[PDB]
């Protein structure tokens, strides 16, 4: 499923991401836009052999199991395919574990390079939340 900007903002808010660990909703919507262009089915292979899955491009090296990433961890205890669902619950729950890991949202390269330090509030403007 390809989410609309405000539709995703509402979905994330409902799942408790607004201000989660101090990150305003705009940060999460901005991260989703540049990681997957709001597409839940996005996948991207990395040079190390791991793959990123879903709306927030969660990596199979540490967070989910895809059966093809040797010596990898499954910290979110879920098959990576679950992260491609139209229902973002799995992605949100796993993202909460990731952002609490100690490096905050810096774990998402796109957020660090394209959202961090910008006016992220603009990503939820005009939305009925
Ligand atoms: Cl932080
Ligand atoms: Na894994």
């Amino acid at each position: 499923k390809v989410f609309g900007r405000c539709e995703l903002a509402a979905a994330m808010k409902r799942h408790g991401l607004d201000n989660y660990r101090g990150y305003s909703l705009g940060n999460w919507v901005c991260a989703a836009k540049f990681e997957s262009n709001f597409n839940t089915q996005a996948t991207n292979r990395n040079t190390d052999g791991s793959t990123d899955y879903g709306i927030l491009q969660i990596n199979s090296r540490w967070w989910c199991n895809d059966g093809r990433t040797p010596g990898s961890r499954n910290l979110c205890n879920i098959p990576c395919s679950a992260l491609l669902s139209s229902d973002i619950t799995a992605s949100v729950n796993c993202a909460k574990k990731i952002v609490s890991d100690g490096n905050g949202m810096n774990a998402w390269v796109a957020w660090r390079n394209r959202c961090k330090g910008t006016d992220v509030q603009a990503w939820i403007r005009g939305c009925r939340l």
